[PDB]
């Protein structure tokens, strides 16, 4: 069962408008909203959308094959080994949030501070000792992007695994000769760094030039969870306050995958006249370009949607019904709709290009959906025992037994996957953990969960002390 | 009869190989190569050549007139109006090297020093009085290239053309309002800075994504200048040195249009064995990346000429028969072929990319070819009356009439077309022209005008002296 | 009393070295190491330390009112008006961590997300409504660096009271019309920016040109904080790994505060021999240029110790016995002293251009000295009743009386200074304090407060759980 | 004789204003205005001023001898070897122009396109053959700004002497290894690089930090030209037009030398009562910051002019008799004369930072002040025969004998110097002479040559032909 198993399993359920109802769904971990920082949803004026892995959460693993699939034929199309062809997508392996360094070939897993949790080589794990031969802190410097690529998106998932897949196939493939920086095919050597780039070039073909949205539209039911409850929780929001879409896509595929979203025989609820999507927005905007959106952005254009065009000029003229923008700036948005950044709750999945900047740039409060924590909590909360074992090993200490301490974190970690958990390995948080914390002042595995709360619902954070004030 | 009409039909003769008679070839001005710098042919020990209207010189105006259709229909595409799908082509227009000001939307032909020579704006000619309520000091800072843009090669004629029928058009059209920065069209304000941009990308997308080069290669008889004295210099060269191609166009395309240019049904000379173009070359350079390629360049790969596809790699290995190179740098022909900068003679037409770069940036020795001046030579001896005159005027002053000065420029700018001689406006130089001269050891209408020449000749310029020396 | 009084009172008293006697020290939290991530003394191989605020604590108020009165002269002197200097440093007004918008002339108290906690235009206090005229958000973006200066060093204390008696005279000077961006005086237009222009140059003058190095060093017994137990702590250190200096200072000026730090009539302890400074670091370098020191560095020079001038040429030498370095970078260290990041704890009173650099750059364990600390625990203790009664206050909302919260936070931060506590405004932590928590793994008071602890400790802080895992 | 000293000479000749008289004086090719462009005198109404070696000409070679003087002590002074200080100025080694190579350690002159006409490392002159193994195409690239300055101003002829001087000591002290790219002293390495940035970091503090102000201004009759004709044709000048001064000096030491330039018993004419200074301005700019004042400039400021500070703030007023502005931008100048950059002729010695920047940036016309140009018009007239005989030998080619023309082209360049014209070696002329054609429309030995042409001169320069149009 995937984290989009679970998903789409809640969003078979019909609701109930049972207040007591919707409060007591909110037993279950799954239905919560996570809080870093105290939040008084009263103050909300404004709900705003990232579309891709927030409105419209593609199906795992079926979608990442899918991109797998294509990446890998646009690959062997330019020039790379027809043995390419013979690879298959396994969700078990890739964890989001890793760390590609293209000196040395390795994915890594790290934590905030850049120390090594994880180090794999193809699909070499490698230990500790040897780790310290290439990295001799244990540590590197993330921000050195020239060397370090931080795969932090749903859409970095496939070229995960390819990484792997790749530097797999040239080690292993007598052809080559492996390198400490790449490999050697003769009078050719093809850095790590080199195939990072044709990889990621090919990433990019696939969703701006290739077939991947085609196919993806061709098969909405495959590709795209759809639940009921996404229209009635949309309608709730724009009775209490104005809702937006901003999103990187352009009008005609955002047109497609939204029609499919709201594509019931009825409304917001079971027996009301159905409404096209674009009625449940007070702005739609497309073509975004987040995350400089949050600064200067672009100039502001307008969508013909007739044609799916941009029609010609800057558009100068006032927030009305029915048009579509594409471009601008989040200053747009607040603009349009007589906003300041704190009255918005932005709702996005991408933990850098939307919720990391609309915070860091604008102050706008922030929702983060994190599709994964769907199946990230049946394997916490089940394997409960292994972690509370690791907390208590961790206590007694008395100042061995250590590699009971890395054998119960490999244990815990392994049920999770190959790069173990999104937050952490064992007792250690990953970066991507960390920025959760930093930046999302609420998390949950999708936003549908807001329907389980009151709009004047008060989320609640500890007050944080120093140490020195504990 | 256009600039390659005089090409084609010097093309059509056949050579006649006797020392004297290639010698009184060089009577016609039309065949001689002019100097600006002395330079001694025989020190030179490699030539090298970029292929675009330098080899393949492409037919006028069929060419130009091939690519603002596409141009036009790319931009109605994306959404300009159908109206643009009846403009056509006219050569009698453009004059390339002119500078579009996407402040206010005009074309200016200027001097070396930013003077403005004639200032259009669609297609009204702008007197001088009238040109000081934007220029107030007739000047313009052409380094500004955030404001100004230089449609120097021949690939831009078409979009000079194509910008003043869109700034005339919608001036003249009653839907959109003129203002002095662009056009207003309701609550849509289109900046001539924004429909530049919109031309630029047009261009650039016909070229890279577009139709251009499978039409061009569909009718190769139609678009490019064939010429059986071109096997046979570049067989002389051989002789005596090394011969390279360094293009910035892709293996397959270079494949198709280099295979007609050596299409006759004998080798270098009429009665010898046909051999294949890439026998003509010691080195063969595609995707060159010019004008980075004469600085750090891109790394050195290697085409798999099979498939047109790069080998997987950085290519390490020496120069060896039949390889074929991609990206790279001017360093990498030094290197393969042994050479020094000054042994180099670099034959190419575009006077920034190529001529300036390899003289500025590594001391090569240079010949710019300049397609058009087959045609200007022909209106410059015909007309050298009006010139004449015109020199006798500005000598005539004792310290009125300047009308008559005024009225002789225009006569005389007049019959090269409407924005006039590509080297002057009456007896003012045009930016181009100082950039020829400053970086062109030799020129010519072609390079094939190399024939008339020996190998040992000395191409000789007169020693320049300072005003105080003289 | 001040902060430096308390640290100087700590400092008359004699250790007694009983492991019973020094454990017990640690009752008093002013003499506790307090730990934001664990840190096992065990593993430290190498003790680095800064020297100013660090080694050298200067006294206050008279370090901080000695800097202020030389930059008003040096005002003074270029040129602004004689009435500054009447003004007198007043430390009850600033705290660290302000930031100066240059913009509106305001001193900002703000959270780790921009968030206004404090807003002063000169000595006025500007209430939540009015900051909402200049601040729509109540936010600022604090990576506007062109706009928002950060004063988080104790060298800015001068600056920032200076600022704000600067913007008041001017406010309350007839001869001036008060602007929001600046002040007219007649045909002069004062920014607010260039004012805060000449206050930083002035400060950088004083330190680099002016009398403020002679003057501390002609009377270091009022300027300086001196410590029998500095050099105890240094020389036990030193027994289990090694110690280095590494100062922005220059070698003259390094020489005379350290001679003086050392001046005792024994050694480490009483009764043992005198040793020069010198001989307590493995390592000695100075000119350091953090935080560049921390990426590519300066080229390594070394210092004539006799002339106190550097020798010409790069050092490319080894470690030896009493060179001295100066410039170079932090692998220097790391090489010469065969060390890795995690083996270093660097000790140091500047949040960023040290700790926090050393800490990304490098993965240094790190020791923030914060001197305030000595008195703001005295506060946080003293009146620990307010604050609990906030905590309180908070608490009770079933979900008026917030501005019983709005009074009794006024009334603990007043407690403080009138910019208030350095770590928190009421309820919301400062970014300083965010900064703190997130790059200093320890951080005291004081260093010396590493004398109560044995080298095996393990310091300890308790693992974090996201909001989902708890 | 020093050029210096021609000037001198020609200072002291009072003027005779009969216009037959002046026209006479056009005799001699050293009282000439020069002409590369044409320029209508008649057209020109403001002519505007740098004033070192520009109106204040400093005497050679004192004032170069002062210069280095206080250059070796500063370098002496920061740690360089005592030995330094038995360096003595040579004015017989430097010319203006030259390029030092901080890899290899060799002062090159130069020609327009990079190729080398003289290479010498410290005082040793490198054939040709030798040159090849450093510059094995003869040639540099002289925007590679890392490796090569260019020594162009006269105040850098100092520092040009002092490198080879400084080459030459390390190369022969026996303390020192000479590697190739600079010099070995045990475990300190000295690159020529370092050597170079030390050198200008010293020639920068002099001018700005040491005392060569002072000493100037304590014995102006020894270091600056004084000419009574100044005055007389400034004070013409302001009758037909704007008169403005625009330096990078400040104003204390402006004033003092445009005092001392104005020390006479009368005023424009002998009999006139004297005129301070000030008086014969328009408009008075100090601290321009040139070149950066031809592009976004600094803020307008104002002097002080009883304290010689600048007022606080930004001047916004308007152009008013006795004000003194201070930085600004060339539009200030235009806005506050009411000017377009035709209208102005500027008049000035730095060929880059001012004439080349007014030309390219603004369109102003410009007269270069070469001071230099008084000698040197008296070494190519009479030593005219040897350019004669050279340029016999370079036509006399059918197409040995090529080492009579590297003979002749030796002792025609040691008649300037050992490094020869600053215009040209031999046949070939240098870099600076080319930038003195593009750049300077006008040129002279000295500004005072306008005295010699009525000012509605017209100044004329033959129409320029391209090769095919002659």
């Amino acid at each position: 069962t995937s984290w989009s198993d679970r998903l789409q399993n809640a969003a078979d359920m019909p609701a109930n408008m049972d207040k007591h109802a919707l409060k007591k769904y909110r037993r279950e971990a799954y239905h919560r909203v996570f809080v870093n920082r105290s939040l008084a949803m009263e103050k909300i004026k404004c709900f705003g959308f990232d579309m891709d892995y927030t409105l419209a959460v593609y199906k795992s693993p079926e979608y990442e094959s899918l991109g797998f699939e294509l990446t890998v034929e646009r690959l062997v199309s330019i020039g790379y080994p027809q043995e390419l062809l013979s690879f298959a997508y396994d969700s078990t392996f890739p964890t989001r949030g890793l760390v590609f360094d293209t000196l040395y070939g390795n994915l890594l897993k790290v934590d905030a501070y850049g120390n090594l949790l994880v180090c794999a080589h193809g699909f070499n794990f490698i230990r500790g000792p040897e780790t310290r031969e290439q990295y001799p802190n244990k540590f590197i410097q993330r921000d050195d992007t020239e060397r370090f690529y931080i795969l932090n998106t749903l859409f970095n998932l496939p070229e995960t695994y390819l990484l792997a897949c790749l530097v797999d196939f040239f080690t292993n493939c007598p052809r080559y000769t492996s390198c400490e920086t790449g490999f050697k095919d003769g009078d050719l050597f093809m850095s790590y760094r080199s195939m990072f780039q044709d990889v990621r070039d090919a990433v990019d073909w696939v969703h701006y030039k290739g077939s991947l949205k085609e196919k993806t539209v061709e098969n909405l039911e495959k590709y795209v969870v759809k639940d009921g409850k996404l229209p009635l929780l949309l309608s709730w929001m724009k009775e209490v306050g104005k809702v937006f879409l901003a999103t990187n896509s352009d009008y005609k595929y955002t047109d497609k995958i939204m029609t499919y979203l709201f594509d019931f025989p009825h409304g917001p609820k079971p027996g009301s006249s159905h409404r096209p999507w674009q009625s449940y927005f007070d702005l739609i905007l497309v073509d975004a370009r987040k995350p400089l959106f949050f600064g200067e952005g672009t100039v502001l254009r307008q969508v013909d949607t007739k044609t799916g065009k941009l029609k010609i000029g800057t558009y100068t003229g006032p927030l009305q019904h029915g048009i579509v923008y594409s471009g601008g700036s989040s200053d747009t948005i607040c603009d349009l709709l007589g906003a300041k950044g704190k009255d918005i709750l932005y709702i996005g999945d991408h933990i850098f290009g939307d919720i990391l900047k609309s915070k860091k740039r604008q102050g706008w409060r922030t929702f983060l959906v994190i599709p994964e924590l769907a199946q990230e909590l049946h394997v916490w909360t089940d394997k409960s025992s292994l972690f509370e074992e690791l907390q208590s090993l961790d206590i007694f200490l008395a100042e061995s037994i250590q590699r009971r301490i890395k054998k119960v974190t490999h244990d815990m970690d392994m049920c999770y996957g190959m790069m173990g958990s999104l937050f952490r390995s064992g007792s250690r948080q990953t970066l991507f953990a960390s920025q959760v914390m930093r930046y999302a002042d609420l998390y949950a595995a999708s936003f549908i969960n807001l329907l389980y709360y009151p709009f004047s619902y008060l989320f609640r954070a500890a007050h944080v002390l120093m140490p020195h004030e504990s």
